[PDB]
Parts: C-alpha cells; structure tokens; sequence
C-alpha cells in the first residue's frame, strides 16, 4: 500500500466509479491505493436525517448542515492518524494541473472534504481544511467528482498502477503529447506519416518531439513561454515552426 | 427532456455515479437528461474482445483499436439522429470554464467519446470528433470523469434540474462566491458577520457583492483585469479592498 484516501461525502456509492473500474479500481482492489468514506447523513440525530441547512443572512439555496459535516471530518481525522492533509474541493480553491498533481502524490495520506448544496460554512474551512482546491473554473454539482479527479490524477504516480497500456502523456516534461497511430494503414483515406513505418528508432524518437513541441506551440503557446528548453528541443521548435510555416493551411 | 447524451466508454457503469445520485440522478430519472452509452467492446469480433492495440513507430504504451471505437461512435451517431456535437475528451482540447460550459449547454445533442490507455488514433479525431474539450492542465487514467464532469457541469443549465438548495455561484457574474454561514452562531470561537444577523437584506447584498470582488481580487486578480464592473460593482470593490487594506494580515 502507498497511499490513503479519506472521504466525507453525501453520495459515498459514487466513489465506486474510481474504485471498480479501470486502473485506480486495480490499484484498490490490490491495495496499493486505499479509499474510505463516511457520510454527513450517518452522523445526523434527526428523524429525517437532515444534512443541510438555512444560511444566515438567506439568500437562494442551503447549506451543509455543520455537526453532521464536522462530525464525519472529525471521525476521518480520527481514523487517518496523524499526518493527513485535509483537502476542501472548491472551485475557489487552487486550480489543479500537472505540477498541482505531483505536489498532492507527495502526501501519504489525504483527506477529500466534498460539498454540496451552495457549499460549506466558511469557519469550517478556517477551522477543519489546510487546503482549498478546485479542477477548474465551472461549478458542478458537488465535490464528488472533482475528488475522483483529484484521486485518478494522483494515482498515476502510485507505483504500481499504470501497466502495459504515461512519462510521455501531456504536461509530464510541461509539453503537450504528440499524435499515435495503430491500425490500419488507410484510415479513411488518410495515411500514417511514413516515417512511423520506417522503422527508425531515432527518427521516430524526433518526430515525436517535434510534434509535442508544435501542437504545444500551436495549442498552448503560454506554456512553452513557461518551460526551459533544452538545446535538442530548441532546435526542434525550430524545425517544427519552419515545417508549419512551409505549408498551407485552413 | 431537453439534452441527450451519447457515451462512448468501455467502462459505461462508472456513469451511475451521475445517473443515480444527487440532482443529475434526478434529472436523470425524470428524463430531463438523457445517457446512453455504448461499450466498445461489445463491437469486438475476436474471442478476447481486445479493445486495444500497439501504435505504428511503437513505443511505451496502447491505443485504443480503432474498429471496435470507430463502430461505437458510428452506431452512437446512428441513435443521435442529426445535430449531435461529437465531443473528444482530452487534456489537449479546449480548456474547460463557465463559458464554454454555457456554450455546451446550448446543445440540445452531444456525443462524448472516453479515450483510455495512450488515447486514439489521430485520424479517427480528424474524421470523427468536431471538437475536443479539456478539463483541466492534467492526465486523468481516462475520458470517463472528465466526460461527468461535463454532463454534471451543463446539467446545471437544463431548467428543472436545480432547486431549492446557482446563479449566485463561482463564475456565474464572472466572480468568486461570498463566504456562507448557518447554525451555530459560534463555531469553534469564530462568530458569524454581524450584518448576516442583522436581517438587512440590502445591507447583506452588499456585504455579499463585496466579498465575491474582494475574493476574486485576492484570489483570482486576473479574472477581474478581464470583467467589465458596473458602477456598483467598481465601487464595492473600491469598498471591499480599503476595508482589506485597514486591517493587519497573515
Ligand atoms: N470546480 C470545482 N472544483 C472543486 N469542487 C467544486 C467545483 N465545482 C463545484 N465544487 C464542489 O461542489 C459543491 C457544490 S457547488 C457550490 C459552490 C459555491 N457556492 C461556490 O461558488 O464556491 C461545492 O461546495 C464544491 O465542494
Ligand atoms: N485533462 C483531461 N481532460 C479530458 N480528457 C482527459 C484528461 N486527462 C486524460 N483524459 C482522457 O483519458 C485518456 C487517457 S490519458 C492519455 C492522454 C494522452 N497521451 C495525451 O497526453 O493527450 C485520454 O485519451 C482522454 O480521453
């Protein structure tokens, strides 16, 4: 095992998506990855189990209910001992990326704190997470998916995880991928550059840095003006830039 | 029902998590969204349904087989009928915000294709998919969470679908929420702004409005160098940021 995921969320079956299917459900039921839940609604006293309440000063919407919330971080923190980082999922949290990803695969333990509704009482915050963080600039429906995000992001870095079918995916070296091919040769009408049927190893090797570097260029241009190239992709910005600007284009 | 949306994955159960739970579950099951999804592996004709296959020049990793993936989406489209937006999900598409979300939402048709292992065949994205869509500067294992994320995000928009716990949220006026307090008056030693007790429903607009401008402000400058204030607004958050400047920070 390396790795141990705290969760407090209304909807605990939907973390199922994460842990049963794919890689991440692999890497759970081999427990290289572990998954734990507890649900606000589990800690509620009411006859109605009520996990939701009026904010103060009204306005549209409710609010986590706060004891049944505080009682399920409480009872996470209890079980996760000491070391975990407690994570809020918000969208006015620390937008997450590639270098966001690595940081987070450091910590051994984590603790995802989903919310729900118009979201959770800002001393909750002050008083139960160390961090806010969100995948995006869009607001969902709960924190739920952008935990699973946040999960399947950090567990590519598991050792162990990722087999056969990852240090060449965008972002990894700050570049964006380069285009792959398989079967077969035609594919309506369009062909696979005859350079990946030569066979050349090395060839091949540039080709594929060539084209990281131009769609990066041409897709994300802020983020070569972010990365230090090394002399070799310097040069092959270069022939790429050249190539493109020898064409014709739409 | 007003939005149709066809899934391609080889995982299709992962889906349940927003089919069955919370308010997409329930738009889901009154029919004002609907999923349908198609497994590439059911389109398989050899005796061990292989649902991959090795990239022309080779290299680490598998793509997707095209035949079993390219039926998928053909039979997927079969079912949209006509004016479905073929989507490709992909971390080197159009960065998912608001804005586009809103802009997805227009769709009354959309047909998600989920990549798994290295991704797809690149001529397959330049005959069948019209757009490709990102949801954030990360590799996730699959299109499966990025695709819920973009069902949860839109399903937001088709009426009916939210209640009485969304136009006040994060990015809705292109600014940050205000924080959000309930019960009870003391948490933890932190007491709730006067104001929101105060039952002054302009006074409580205001001190609203100004914490979602100082918020972006302190968190998000660059959001509001890009939004265009009303007068209201340049003078709240005029407000908001002497207020922030009159006090000692950490
Ligand atoms: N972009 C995103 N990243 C992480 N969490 C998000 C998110 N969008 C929504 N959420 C999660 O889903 C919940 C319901 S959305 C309510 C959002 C809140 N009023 C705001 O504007 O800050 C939030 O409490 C949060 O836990
Ligand atoms: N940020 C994200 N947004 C949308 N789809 C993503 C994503 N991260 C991963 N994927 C999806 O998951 C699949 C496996 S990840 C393989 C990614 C590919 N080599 C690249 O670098 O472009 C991709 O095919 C895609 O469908």
């Amino acid at each position: 095992s390396h790795m141990w995921i705290g969760v407090i969320s209304l909807f605990p079956e939907m973390f199922k998506a994460i842990t049963e299917f794919g890689v991440t459900g692999r890497a759970v039921k081999h427990n290289l990855l572990k998954v734990e839940c507890w649900n606000p609604r589990d800690f509620t006293f009411d006859k109605h189990k009520t996990v939701d309440d009026r904010p103060y000063g009204g306005g549209p919407g409710m609010l986590m209910m706060v004891q049944p919330l505080r009682d399920a971080i409480h009872t996470a923190k209890a079980a996760a001992g000491e070391g975990a980082k407690v994570i809020y999922l918000s969208p006015q949290g620390r937008k997450l990326d590639q270098g966001g990803v690595t940081e987070l695969a450091q910590n051994q333990k984590l603790i995802l704190v989903c919310g729900r509704y118009e979201g959770i009482d800002e001393r909750l915050i002050q008083t139960e997470i160390d961090e806010e963080w969100s995948i995006g600039d869009y607001v969902l429906t709960g924190g739920e998916l952008p935990a699973m995000t946040l999960i399947d992001a950090v567990a590519r870095f598991i050792p162990g995880v990722l087999g056969k079918q990852a240090e060449e995916d965008s972002f990894a070296d700050g570049l964006l991928d380069c285009p792959h091919y398989t079967r077969p040769e035609v594919l309506e009408g369009l062909t696979v550059p005859p350079v990946l049927m030569s066979g050349h190893h090395e060839e091949i090797r540039k080709w594929r840095l060539k084209q990281s570097l131009q769609r990066t260029w041409l897709r994300r241009p802020e983020l070569l003006e972010g990365l230090a190239l090394t002399d070799e992709q310097r040069k092959l910005l270069k022939e790429a830039q050249a190539e493109h600007n020898s064409l014709e284009h739409h």
